[PDB]
């Protein structure tokens, strides 16, 4: 629950890794390549660089290294060899990391090629929609109202939020209390204080909420064929704000988020 600075200072070193994959990959993120490949490469790197593991292999079976996720995926896409990146596509690449114990959870939208209408509108919003939500996290405040300003934002564009997945508690264990919903609950109830750890990690879908698993059980669509984008950061709590541990160079919200003067 409370980690200790010696924690956070692993955390950030964690965090720092799972970024750095994401900037990594960013120039392979084109039309012809394989998201089996972009898999390998991620791996590879993971491994060979950055002496350290990807926490999706073996996860509850899960047969890849990170996600990729493509269009009207929602989540949990399985990098295929014969899988081909298409001009237009709007594609989530979801990393997790495991350096010296701890974890760093993070995934961002790319946009291959010529973006359309939907992709660019649908992926700004996203990203905007955990915008939002990092700069209220301070100790005091309640997940539910942070929940509660996501669904508020993403509804107002006229898009919905995905009901089953959520953030989480994050350190030793890839997902560990509190479960962060990105949505209006009753059962929220979360006081934020200084040195909790957790992501969040919105999926939103440009048209209805409902989601349906393939026949692999694995790879999640919009039941609607809807597009869907997520992004992900790993936070810190800290005692006036936040900070974001899974921030790369081509974020543009500041690391130290403080709401003190
Ligand atoms: C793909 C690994 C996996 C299996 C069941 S849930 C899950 C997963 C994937 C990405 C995440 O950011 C996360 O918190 C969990
Ligand atoms: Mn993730
Ligand atoms: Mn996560």
């Amino acid at each position: 629950s409370i980690k200790t600075p010696e924690d956070i200072e692993k955390m950030r070193v964690a965090g720092r890794l799972a970024a750095e994959v994401l900037e990594m990959i960013e120039p392979y993120v084109k039309p012809g390549v394989s998201t089996g490949e972009l898999d390998r490469i991620c791996n590879d790197y993971i491994v060979n660089e950055q002496h350290a593991v990807s926490a999706c292999l073996g996860y509850h079976g899960y047969p890849k290294s990170v996600c990729i996720s493509i269009n009207e995926v929602v989540c949990h896409g399985i990098p295929d060899d014969a899988k081909l990146l298409k001009d237009g596509d709007i594609v989530n690449i979801d990393v997790t990391v495991i350096k010296d114990g701890f974890h760093g959870d993070t995934s961002k939208m790319f946009i291959v090629g010529k973006p359309t209408i939907m992709g660019e509108r649908l992926c700004r919003i996203t990203q905007e929609s955990l915008y939002l939500a990092l700069r209220m996290v301070k100790p005091g405040i309640n997940l539910r109202e942070i929940g509660a300003a996501i669904q508020k934002f993403v509804e107002a564009e006229g898009f919905s939020v995905v009901r089953e997945y959520c953030g989480h508690g994050i350190g030793r264990g890839f997902h560990e209390e509190p479960q962060v919903l990105h949505y209006d609950s009753r059962e929220t109830n979360v006081v934020l204080k200084p040195g909790m750890t957790f992501t969040i990690e919105p999926m939103v879908n440009a048209g209805k909420k409902e989601i349906r698993t393939m026949k692999d059980g694995w790879t999640v669509k919009t039941k609607d064929r809807s597009l869907s984008a997520q992004y992900e950061h790993t936070i810190v709590v800290t005692d006036n704000g936040c900070e974001i541990l899974t921030l790369r160079k081509d974020d543009t919200i500041p690391a130290i988020i403080s709401h003190d003067e």
